[PDB]
RNA sequence: AGACAGCAUAUGCUGUCU
RNA sequence: AGACAGCAUAUGCUGUCU
C-alpha cells in the first residue's frame, strides 16, 4: 500500500488539462484552451511533473487557477518563446462562444508568452489569434 | 447575540435565498460569534451599510479587513454529494487548492460521503 | 492608404469597440496620413508589435515617439453635449489642459453645443 | 478663490473620485487659502500643467516645493474608524512616521474614535 | 435576453517607494 | 528593474431582479 499511497506518476496531456479544468470557473473560456495548449506542450518537452508542481506552488501562494496560468505562460521554461498552435476552423463562428469576443488580428510574431493561446485558420485562409 | 441570530440578521439584507452570499453570512456569524466579535462584526456591517454600498460589498469587505476573518480556513462542511449543495452555490464549485482562506473568497470546503471535497468560491 | 482604411486595418488589433484607443487610431491615421506618412506609420506599428508588444502599447507608442505626432495639438470635434460621446470614453474625459498635445496622450478635445470643452485621455 | 472653490477647480483635473490625490487636493488647497496664497498656489498648478505634466504630478510636485506647504504637519481628520476612509485611500494608509509633514508626501493623519492613528500616503 | 450586483483576468495610462 | 497604489478599457465567471 505504501507503494500506492506514495507514487505519483506524469500525467499525459489530457489528464494534465483535465485536472487544470477542475480549478477553472465556467467551460469553454480562454483559459481552458490555454489549459490544453500549455498541458500539451509541457507535456511533449518532457515537463508535465515540473508544470503541475509550479501550478500548485502558485496556487499555494493564494493566487487563482487564472492567474496561474497567465504567470505560468509568462514565466515556466517550458513555454518561452513557443509559437501559439495553428487550429483549422470552418469558420469563426465555430470558436466557443466565451473565447469569440477575445480574438484579434494575428500579430506578425505571436507568443505564447506574451498572452497569444492559439490561432484559428478558417477554410478561406483567414486567421485570428485568441488572447489573454 | 447568537451565530444564528446575527446569520438571520444578514439573510433579510441579501436577494434569493441560499446563495454563496448565505453561506458566507454563515460562515462568518459563526467565526465572529467565536471570536468574541459578534457585537462589533454586525456594527461594521451596518457601517458599511450607511455608507451607501450594498449587502454583498459590505460582506466581501468584512471577509477582507475583519480581524477575526483575517487568515481563517473556509470550514469543511459534510454533503452526501454535490447535488445536495444548494443549488443557487452549485455553479461555484471549483477544485479545492492547497490554501484556501476566507479572505480570498473561499467560503467553504464541502466534502462527499466519497470523501471528494469542492471548494465554493465568491 | 486613406486615413479611413489605416484606422479599419488598425481596428482589427484592439479589443472592443469605441474605446479610447479606437478614437486614438482615427485620430492618428489622420494625423500620418496628412503629414504624406502613412506608409511610415503602418510599417512603424507592424514592427513594434513583430517585438511583442500589443496594439495598444504600439498605438502610445507611435504617440510618444512618431515624429508627425510630437507638439500636435489634439483635434477639436463638435458634440451636442458629453453624454453623446460614445460610452467607453466618456469616464476618460478631463478639463482640457493648457497647452495639450497628442504626444503627452491627449487624443482629442470635444466641444460642445453651449461651448464647454473636454478633452479625451489615455 | 476659497479652498472649497479650488479643490473643485483641481478636481476637474483628476481621474476617478475619492482618490488619495482629491484627498491631496483638499488638503493643499486649504493650506494655500489659510496662508493667503490661494492665487499662488493656482497659478504654480497651471504653469505645470502648461509644461505637460498631467494634475497628479503637479500636486505631488507642489506639495514637495511650493513654500506655504514645506514642513507643514498633516492636518488629522477624525474618523469613526478607518473603515470610513474612501476605498480608494484605504491601501495607502501607513503607520504615521516620526515627524510627518506634507513636503514628505504624507497626506493627512486619520485618527480613530479608539484612539488608533494612520497616515495617508501618497 | 436585459438590468443591477459581487468576483476574476488581461491591457493601457498615472503616481509612490526600493 | 521590482514592489506597491490609483484610474480606465476589455473579457470571463457567479448571483438576483425583470
Ligand atoms: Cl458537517
Ligand atoms: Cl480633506
Ligand atoms: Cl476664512
Ligand atoms: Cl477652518
Ligand atoms: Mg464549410
Ligand atoms: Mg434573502
Ligand atoms: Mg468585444
Ligand atoms: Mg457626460
Ligand atoms: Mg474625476
Ligand atoms: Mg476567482
Ligand atoms: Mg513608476
Ligand atoms: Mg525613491
Ligand atoms: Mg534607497
Ligand atoms: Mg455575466
Ligand atoms: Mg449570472
Amino acid at each position: 500500500h505504501m507503494e500506492e499511497t506514495f507514487s505519483k506518476p506524469n500525467l499525459s496531456a489530457k489528464d494534465l488539462a483535465l485536472l487544470l479544468f477542475t480549478h477553472l470557473p465556467g467551460n469553454n473560456t480562454p483559459f481552458h484552451i490555454l489549459a490544453q495548449v500549455l498541458s500539451k506542450i509541457a507535456y511533449k518537452s518532457g515537463k508535465s511533473g515540473a508544470f503541475l508542481d509550479a501550478f500548485h506552488q502558485i496556487l499555494s501562494e493564494g493566487e487563482n487557477a487564472q492567474a496561474a496560468l497567465t504567470r505560468l505562460s509568462r514565466t515556466f521554461d517550458a513555454f518561452m518563446g513557443v509559437v501559439p498552435p495553428v487550429i483549422r476552423v470552418k469558420n469563426f463562428q465555430t470558436v466557443p462562444r466565451p473565447c469569440q469576443k477575445s480574438l484579434r488580428a494575428v500579430p506578425p510574431n505571436p507568443t505564447i508568452d506574451k498572452g497569444w493561446v492559439c490561432v484559428y485558420s478558417s477554410e478561406q485562409g483567414e486567421t485570428r489569434a485568441l488572447k489573454i
